[PDB]
């Protein structure tokens, strides 16, 4: 039970463990594409004296954080231990080895999507974004008088085949991801993959359609079994106009009873309708999880609310260092210190605060974040909050 | 079809319309108690030339708003039109008459709980608070190391009959409602009613139990049909310690699979667990709706974030006046003006912003709130936000 | 947190804990009756410095074991720890104290019905009987030619009110319980209770009917919600004739689609039908659990298969002693010894073997029962097996 | 309507009737393989004056019976009458003709798997084995301290592709089938078929995985629609160690909530867990059915319990002869006689007793098995019982 970087010869065994450990696995032809995003020495395997009984890897990603700042981000993925080798600390060992490599390569943050809500807290990952399913009974949906694009003349939205308008979707996603906290650069090979799932599969998913605006798009397909439900796989909009116009078109799908979409808690859709309640929240879950690899590098890299005045403090991260934090003009300076700590928190808590998804007040109430000064808590809340609301890019 | 204040002789007819129009109706013996909270000339009826084909009334309530300020609040309730008299503008006429009386009696705000999400926007009511059902699979629930009250020695929580500890529940609710935006004064007669629903009914709801802390309580009963689900009808806690201690006890109900509770979006419960995801959000809805009756009186009455610096502007409410708004030191001055408007919004939008439940950014994205300056939008967001998270008191 | 016998003053607090800890609780008026079966010093409570945070008790029962031998049996029941006092070893302490008293009072065995399948193994209780739900689609049910009582002339079964034929039900149950392993003496006060549940409750269970034979009875009621299902609460029959005759009558309920009954794995009903499969097994669970308090006293007290020849061995019970076991002529002699052990098992395993419900072969395969000689295993299997099939009397 | 052996020209018509009469039909490409196991003159068809309106056939099988004795067994299969020709005695005629051929070819027993529980009793077939679905909530499953292979060091179980380890599965199944009552020889062509269903089908079943031990294997796949359920299609284990080790691995499938398997009533899995009840019995059905073709040949061929002493009797089978049965030393001598019968039974009853699945006591209680001496009944029970528990090999 030794812990090595995989050879080319090791990948068939990894794909076997993958098939057994993840049901959503596409298969080796699709993995070719994602593999391209794994750097050299971005993967560890655990052989038994053989076959693969444990694997982890990271991908080179570009995460947009508050202040339209883009960080290089190690995306952890393809983590699996064989059912034959559970409770043997193979996960503790593999994660520890990748976190060493991620740190020494100079990534300030790591990120992942959790398959359980209880595994990842103990390795310093905090839930940083919130998925939020809205389901619209579109039979009752009337737009408010105040809603944009509710006059005479033509629609600016077209119904199209996704495959014939790849260029426009790329353009729009690129604009979107650069100005939205949680945004990820989506490389060429993941657009190849997104548009191979647009085509209908025999006895599988149905044909995907696109609504295309100059400044937005929405990919949607009808559900496999429930033929009165349209699922909106992806809606990107750079302007309120684009967002409203796309939803007028989705509400216009008169052969459907319901439109479902996985979106963020601040999605404005409910306020576009005469009746807010027609957009029922049916489902809610942690989205992207962040581990802050270098605290000073990460805290300094992002923007903060201009609205709160300049203020200073000492932050202590359990087994992560202690820092003089000074925040004014929406910039931060984070420097070493041995001065008495004013705030303590575990590294995962910092991960949750970082994209402005979770308020310090809330985490403090749970005693996940200790301080003795509530004015300092009001100020963290206010500073760390994101002007633009935080969103989940794509699963990896 | 004339519109009058009801005589004593009119109430039997109102109770008939009530029984037909509301399924959740307790019956005339229970109405005695709520009636006490309706002022003289707080009720209108519509007779047919007879019988009652339309009624509305308001109750005298005390709503806690940001800055621990308590406003006198007209609570609209018992609104019904006979099925025999629909689409006859009886609602438009009754609401218009009560809103006159509410305004002339000097109530700064009115409030209600909506039976549909689409009726109340057009009369100037905005959804001001958010209900949020959490359901815990308590079989998997382990508390985090950081959670308060997880050591040796005794528990501070007792299991009790609700009826024998009315005094303590009152004390605690009184403390809670005075420091929490959305808090309502609960008069003697509504505690009589709350504790008459604590006792098991033949072929109805099961016996209610209470967990009592020095600084918190939780009323709970097992579900009628689903005997592995406990419903938490009410949990009030004045301290993080009380809140944690009460949830340790609820998770300790080892004969249950699930605990459900209707709570607020900032409930810290999820952060108390090793696995945030065990506390699934199963349901979400508008709670309390506010109509701002006097804009200057209401805007001036509440507190604002100290964290944002002093700033000025002109707010225009559609058919509600135009005001020079000046906000600094968490106080506001709101005075008449004919100066060019910087912000426009309908009166319902103001209602939604007022308790800090909804961000101006979000309502602006839906074009429910027009401005041409996004720095002013950042500032409204920041000012109107509530330090203490907004909660829903009780239904009326 | 001290551990005492309850005063009369302590019972209200126990009834409160009961209501909170058991949903199936009838209420204090019904407890009067069961209380009569609890000896003096048969109950322990745990007060907090007060109120009751923990209780256990045993009842004086008479368990019929193989060889129509009747043992005095401590029936453990009413075991509860407050949700406010979990994981505090109150259960470990209460069970340890009752087991001392049960042992010193000279009970050879203790018994209980488990609310979870995982709590009771560690205190030396083994599942000793198996409940088995049969559900008959009675529309397709035709009796075999070989089935008794399928000729001309009159039926010997009558449809009656249970309350007017208490005497006959008692007579028959008394006959049944004396000749059937798992049989319990049912005292006067538990017949009072059984016949108070026969009468229909407002918005609860429906009226119970009885089919009465000279040598059998069946109590049945139609299900609350599913009106095409009859539930057979209890069927006792002393003769194959009685059993067949009662089932002809139940299959004769032509307004029902399904008859369900909770019975034992050897119930002959399936073999009475032309189609065995019409009697689907829908549910299966451990019934009665036994803890063997005195190994020599219990092993010596029961009968064994005459069919296996005389044979000897050394049995070792973990922390329960080591015994020279000699079995011939369906009697056993069990005497102390320090000779090398041939069979080892934990005390719960012995409990499972004792009424002949579980084969040693099976428990050996799970390594719950160690031996190095498989001829000795064949012999235990054969000896401990019950000629008459083991059944579950009533829940306590 | 004549009754002939099929020509090569008749098989297309049989395949048509097959497709219409059996939904689980694979299609003619798969039938090539099973056809190989049908002897010459093992099939009858009924033409209409044409097309095929009725078919039956038998396959040459090798059934393992108690005493590790292997009998040649006619496996009846592919029995169908056209919907156009029901209630015309085509089944009575076809079965009668095959039973003549099966008898004259010198097969001592015939076997089948029933599509209804009520058709096959009247042709002398008795349910001989019991299928038993266990479903494990594997989230709560902890193994007992007594369970084998729960120490440090390596696992002996590997996760593999089934297709690359055919040899090992064959070896293990061969060992298993020779020592287990109900065991069937599985020829080369049925391993070809088993491993063609291991591969995922488009819009059908998912990829099958194997857990391989030196002395056991388990084939499993995730359910089509329910993605949190793993179905265990086949688990063969020659040692308790193999069985425990394979289940540790299945419980180790951490992405599943439930493991279901179709197994036998004596499966030791429940006793391997700290909580027996986590292994719920969800489903139960007759498995293999036996018709005893030659009573003396079959009764003499199998082994009997050594534990019961030598004893004699006269058995009478309705329209099947009368025999002096003498049983001692686990051998039987069965010779003709006209002496007064002590036991009577129909031929199906004998089929049920033969593999030791059903106790004579039970069938006697249903009057399916008449005797006037209950000591003789105790002795049949004890003799016919199988030391090794009876299992169901594969469906045909
Ligand atoms: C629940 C687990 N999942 C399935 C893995 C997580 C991924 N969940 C997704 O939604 C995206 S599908 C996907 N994602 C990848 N990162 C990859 C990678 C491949 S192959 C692939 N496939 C080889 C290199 C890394
Ligand atoms: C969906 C409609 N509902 C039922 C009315 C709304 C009230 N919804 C509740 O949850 C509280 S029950 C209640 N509430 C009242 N305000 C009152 C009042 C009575 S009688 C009563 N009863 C006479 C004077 C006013
Ligand atoms: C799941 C828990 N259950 C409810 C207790 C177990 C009992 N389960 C039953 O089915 C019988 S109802 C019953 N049984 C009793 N032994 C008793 C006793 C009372 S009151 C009563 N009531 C006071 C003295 C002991
Ligand atoms: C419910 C009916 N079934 C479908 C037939 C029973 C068989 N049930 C099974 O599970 C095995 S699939 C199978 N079995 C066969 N014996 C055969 C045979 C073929 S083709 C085939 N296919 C030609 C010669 C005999």
């Amino acid at each position: 039970v030794t812990l090595c970087s995989p050879t080319e010869d090791d990948w068939p065994g990894m794909f076997l463990l993958a098939a057994a450990s993840f049901t959503d696995f596409i298969g080796p032809e699709s993995a070719t594409a994602w593999r391209t995003l794994v750097p050299t020495d971005g993967a560890v395997v655990v052989r038994d004296g053989s076959e693969v009984v444990g694997m982890a890897l990271y991908m080179d990603l570009r995460l947009t954080v508050p202040g339209e700042v883009v960080l290089p981000t190690a995306g952890l993925s393809f983590v699996a231990v064989a059912p034959t080798h559970r409770r043997r600390g193979l996960l503790r060992a593999m994660c520890a080895e990748l976190h060493r490599r991620i740190a020494d390569s100079g990534y300030p943050v790591a990120a992942l999507h959790a398959s359980e809500g209880g595994i990842y807290g103990r390795f310093g990952y905090g839930p940083a974004t919130t998925l939020h399913e809205l389901t619209v009974d579109r039979r009752f949906a009337r737009f408010h008088a105040d809603a944009p694009g509710g006059g005479l003349g033509g629609s600016s939205v077209r119904l199209v085949r996704p495959t014939e308008h790849r260029g426009e979707f790329e353009a729009i996603y690129e604009r979107w991801r650069q100005q939205v906290p949680g945004g990820l650069l989506r490389p060429q090979v993941l657009w190849d993959e997104l548009l191979a799932e647009a085509k209908a599969a025999p006895g599988g998913d149905r044909e995907s359609f696109a609504l295309l605006h100059p400044d937005g798009y929405a990919l949607y397909r009808v559900d496999r079994t429930d033929l009165k439900l349209a699922r909106v796989s992806e809606l990107r909009a750079v302007t309120a106009d684009a967002h409203c116009a796309l939803w007028r078109a989705l509400i216009g799908l008169d052969s459907m009873e319901r439109i479902s979409i996985i979106t963020h808690p601040q999605d404005p859709l409910p306020h576009l309708l005469t009746d807010t309640r027609l957009a029922r929240t049916t489902w809610r879950q942690d989205g992207l999880w962040l581990r802050i690899m270098n605290v000073p590098a990460a805290l300094e890299a992002r923007g903060y609310a201009h609205e709160v005045g300049e203020f200073s403090t000492v932050l202590e991260v359990s087994d992560g260092g202690r820092f003089a934090l000074k925040i004014g003009d929406g910039r931060a300076r984070c420097t070493p210190t041995d001065a008495a700590a004013e705030i303590e928190m575990d590294r995962d808590v910092l991960g949750s605060l970082y994209l402005g998804a979770h308020r310090a007040s809330t985490l403090a109430a749970a005693n996940r974040l200790r301080t003795k000064d509530s004015q300092l808590l009001r100020r963290l809340d206010a500073a760390f909050a994101s002007d633009v609301p935080v969103q989940t890019a794509f699963e990896f």
